[PDB]
């Protein structure tokens, strides 16, 4: 997730840490919520989500330190905020903020066309204003890792996670294949891949850059506008290679006006030089997010 994609590591005492409960699970670890003390200065008291490390083996210790620095290194408003690790003692743990409102994809399937509201969100289906601050969110955080040259490879709205106020930030725990399967394609005896978010040259050539995002994006934004739906949900999994690797495009959600399925199609052209970039997407989004509810209304 990491490693291959492109100590100044702050630790944490395991005294400070008090685990409170299991949120998921995985094959290689565990997330808890957790009360961390003395962590913030304004906040005594506060809540994070806690990754243990499943196997401390030597492999599993150096991928652990990697991920760490890494993450340490990738911070930004909308990419998931990571405090630090915990080393003395097994397990190993890693601790970042919690988000109140789990995976984006579990958020927009309960707030679809058959929706409660709430505290942060109004009763109903998500509103085109809200739907397009999500993907202006999202897109943000693109821009950030766009910008140091990182490149994501599993681009998806199960991959970023929503906190109170609908903060929406770029981030998993690493447990995706786990929790969501029917995502990916197992090609290997281990090797599972997201190739309804991936571009035909993903696919067909197995390249993967910042072009092989922004059309991961694409079809990030094809889902909030879906409210979660799977991409190609009507396809098996080699039906779906054929229509990527053809060049068929995903058909324009109900929800979607016509000029944010515009913004989609320029993340999908074939040509990964020809696809528009992250920043422009975003400025896009960022726009249509901000634009007052007249111009909104009879867009
Ligand atoms: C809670 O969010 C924190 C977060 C913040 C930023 C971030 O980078 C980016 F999105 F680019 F900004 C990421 C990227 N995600 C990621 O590395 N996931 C991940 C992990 C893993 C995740 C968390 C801790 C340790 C390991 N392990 C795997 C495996 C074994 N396989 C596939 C992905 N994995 C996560």
């Amino acid at each position: 997730g990491l490693q291959g994609h492109i100590a100044c590591v702050h630790h944490i005492k395991r005294r400070d840490i008090v685990l409170k409960w299991e949120l998921g699970e995985g094959a290689f670890g565990k997330v808890f919520l957790a009360e961390c003390h003395n962590l913030l200065p304004e906040q005594d008291k506060m809540l994070v989500a806690v990754k243990a490390l499943k196997e401390a083996s030597e492999s599993a210790r150096q991928d652990f330190q990697r991920e760490a620095e890494l993450l340490t290194m990738l911070q930004h408003q909308h990419i998931v905020r990571f405090f630090g690790v915990c080393t003395e003692g097994r397990p190993l743990l890693m601790v970042f903020e919690y988000m109140r409102h789990g995976d984006l994809n579990r958020f927009l399937r309960s707030h679809g066309p058959d929706a409660a509201g709430g505290e942060d969100v109004a009763p109903g289906p998500l509103g085109l204003g809200q739907l397009l601050a999500v993907a202006s969110q999202v897109a943000a955080g693109m821009v950030y890792l766009a910008g140091l040259h990182f490149v994501h490879r599993d681009l998806a709205t199960r991959n970023c996670l929503v906190g109170q106020g609908l903060v929406v930030k770029i981030g998993d725990f690493g447990m995706s294949r786990d929790i969501y399967s029917t995502d990916y394609y197992r090609v290997g005896g281990r090797t599972m891949l997201p190739i309804r978010w991936m571009p035909p040259e993903s696919i067909l050539y197995r390249k993967f850059t910042t072009e092989s995002d922004v059309w991961s994006f694409g079809v990030v934004l094809w889902e909030i506008f879906t409210y979660g739906k799977q991409p190609w949900y009507q396809l098996s999994n080699t039906e779906a290679i054929d229509c990527i690797t053809q060049g068929r495009e995903l058909e324009r959600p109900r929800a979607c006006p016509p000029e944010v399925y515009a913004i989609m199609r320029g993340c999908w052209q074939r040509e990964p030089q020809q696809r528009h970039s992250i920043k422009d997407v975003h400025a896009r989004l960022q726009a249509l997010a901000q634009a007052p509810p007249v111009y909104l209304d009879v867009l």
